[PDB]
């Protein structure tokens, strides 16, 4: 029966890191992980694990009656760091929805960046043309299953305070209690990824880059905004932002005063005022604030993009529509 809208509840860790629980096995050995469009496969870290597994929770396959074996190598290649294991079948349970998945457990996973990761693993929102190993998502096996009232997922990102709700997922839909107002929906470029045109990114009232349209991937596992080098110097010279490694940044009384930045997506502008994007830490005219924007060359084929993450997404309520192929946004609250 097509009526399930389930929902997971979300964790907020410095603006950075949002990750929520999911249960693999029999009985569930629960996961924080991250929902990232960006990708398109499971993996959590293995008991199998030989730096980062000490300070994570290890999937144990010997304690589930459910697991059936593969023992296929992979490596999952990302823009912060590389993980390898083999692959691994179970049934994974994502906020009461149960599904028989193919996933990765993780048995090399660096100290640098995974120490610093909150989660211990990720839940792939893309497309199979995007898997590694062709196997099949998550997203498309909940698909078969015919339970969901809408062939939707959500993205609801809160901004960090309090025992107030870090951010929220939805499977089947969207939660108007995040949003306001109405969706505006963009189609994607093609399928096989969560990416679409951009005609112009201005700076104040004025279009600064992307004047000959370019692309944009909204991507749920990404921190920041992030654009080519090139685009993100461009950027950071119209704002008055200096580089200290691979951070920008602008005296902390400055902050409250740099311009609004606009993305032209579809009909509109989606505009981000400095307190969408300046981490205002301090108001001191001596100390330095940090934007949530930097640049990140993505290779081929998915780049060279922007990517439109937890910055965009704080801002924007984000419905990603597999039946129709586009992506929609709503005002947040
Ligand atoms: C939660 C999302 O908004 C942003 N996340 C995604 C993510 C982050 C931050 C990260 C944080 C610390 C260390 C390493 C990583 N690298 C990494 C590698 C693979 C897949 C996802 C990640
Ligand atoms: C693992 O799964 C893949 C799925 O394509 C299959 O082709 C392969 O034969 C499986 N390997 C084992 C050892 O079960």
């Amino acid at each position: 029966l097509g009526n399930t809208t389930s929902s997971v509840i979300l964790t907020n860790y410095m603006d950075t890191q949002y990750y929520g629980e999911i249960g693999i096995g029999t009985p569930p050995q629960t996961f924080k992980v991250v929902f990232d469009t960006g990708s398109s496969n499971v993996w959590v870290p293995s008991s199998k694990c030989s730096t980062a597994c000490v300070y994570h929770k290890l999937f144990d396959a010997s304690d589930s009656s459910s697991y059936k074996h593969n023992g296929t190598e992979l490596t999952l290649r990302y823009s912060t760091g590389t993980v390898s294991g083999f692959l691994s079948q179970d049934i994974i349970t994502v906020g009461g929805i149960t599904v028989t998945q193919m996933f990765g457990e993780v048995t090399e996973m660096p100290a640098l960046p995974f120490m610093l990761a909150e989660f211990d693993g990720v839940v792939g929102m893309g497309f199979i043309e995007q898997a590694i190993g062709r196997v099949t998502p998550i997203f498309d096996n909940i698909i078969s299953q015919g339970v969901l009232k809408e062939d939707v997922f959500s993205f609801y990102y809160n901004r960090d305070s309090s025992q107030s709700l870090g951010g929220q997922i939805v499977l089947g839909g969207s939660d108007p209690q995040h949003y306001e107002g109405n969706f505006h929906y963009i189609n994607l470029i093609k399928t096989g990824v969560w990416q679409i045109q951009m005609k112009g990114v201005s700076v104040g009232s004025s279009t600064l880059l992307c004047e000959d349209g370019c692309l944009a991937l909204v991507d749920t596992g990404a921190s920041y905004i992030s654009g080519s080098t090139s685009s993100i110097e461009k950027l950071m010279e119209a704002l008055g932002a200096k580089k200290r490694l691979f951070d920008y940044v602008v005296k902390c009384n400055e902050g409250p005063t740099l311009p609004d930045i606009s993305f032209h997506l579809g009909g509109k502008e989606y505009t981000l005022t400095s307190a969408d994007y300046v981490f205002q830490e301090s108001y001191s005219s001596k100390k330095l604030c940090t934007l949530a924007i930097h640049a990140m060359d993505i290779p081929p084929p998915t780049g060279p993009t922007w990517a439109l993450g937890a910055t965009f997404i704080r801002k924007f309520y984000t419905e990603f529509d597999r039946r129709n192929n586009r992506i929609g946004f709503a005002l947040a609250r």
